[PDB]
């Protein structure tokens, strides 16, 4: 029974998930002044072509839009990371807020929202198999503050009427998750976990350094999905980030100057 409120938040999360006060936790504030600059990593290969969306459903926490993973349709390669990985699902984190909902800060700057664009590799058969090894997993992190209408995302914006409360879900076909990127692909990178329970330590976040935008109208209608159930008392689906977490025995790579 974990969540976002007052009695079940992230700072009670330790108490079912004692990982949460692990080495690797997600996420953290990337200072970029202390970000190393790695002139080793290679240049991200997001090769989104063949990308099948299946279905975007809401399930309590966020919503998740499904990839069909079976074949190598939607893959993440280069950069940091060592083999293929399966794009599966992807979810946004927002605030209630425009100047909060980003999990990730870039020297202590929240966003208005992050998305997570979640892959798995490919040497480990699954997902569930995936996220029990500490290189099974890479989320591409991606930044959203409040401007100019994003076009590419005026999709999903319009199906979240259909989503509403916890446990619906509905048809999402034909969605390309390249209009979700921004111009550049410069990142950041550290080995980190996820930052949803169970809080795996299993994730190598790559964290891209230009944010993309998003109108007011978009980002309202997100803060209009409930974390409840159909038929129980309405609590809206806002604030549903992850504070950021001590960086510990962790440095952050950059791939750019
Ligand atoms: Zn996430």
């Amino acid at each position: 029974h974990w969540g976002y409120g007052k009695h079940n938040g992230p700072e009670h999360w330790h108490k079912d998930f004692p990982i949460a006060k692990g080495e690797r936790q997600s996420p953290v504030d990337i200072d970029t002044h202390t970000a190393k600059y790695d002139p080793s990593l290679k240049p991200l290969s997001v090769s989104y072509d063949q990308a099948t969306s299946l279905r975007i459903l809401n399930n309590g926490h966020a919503f998740n839009v499904e990839f069909d993973d079976s074949q190598d349709k939607a893959v993440l390669k280069g950069g940091p990371l060592d083999g293929t990985y399966r794009l599966i699902q992807f979810h946004f984190h927002w605030g209630s807020l425009d100047g909060q909902g980003s999990e990730h800060t870039v020297d202590k700057k929240k966003y208005a929202a992050e998305l997570h664009l979640v892959h798995w590799n490919t040497k480990y058969g699954d997902f569930g198999k995936a996220v029990q090894q500490p290189d099974g997993l890479a989320v591409l992190g991606i930044f959203l503050k409040v401007g100019s209408a994003k076009p590419g995302l005026q999709k999903v914006v319009d199906v979240l009427d259909s989503i509403k409360t916890k446990g619906k879900s509905a048809d999402f076909t034909n969605f390309d998750p390249r209009g979700l990127l921004p111009e550049s692909l410069d990142y950041w990178t550290y080995p980190g976990s996820l930052t949803t329970p169970p809080l795996l330590e299993c994730v190598t976040w790559i964290v891209l350094k230009e944010p993309i935008s998003v109108s007011s109208e978009q980002v309202l209608k997100f803060r209009k999905l409930n974390f409840n159930g159909e038929g129980e008392p309405e609590e809206l689906m806002v604030d549903n980030w992850r504070p950021a977490q001590p960086l510990k025995n962790r440095q952050i790579k950059a791939s750019f100057k």
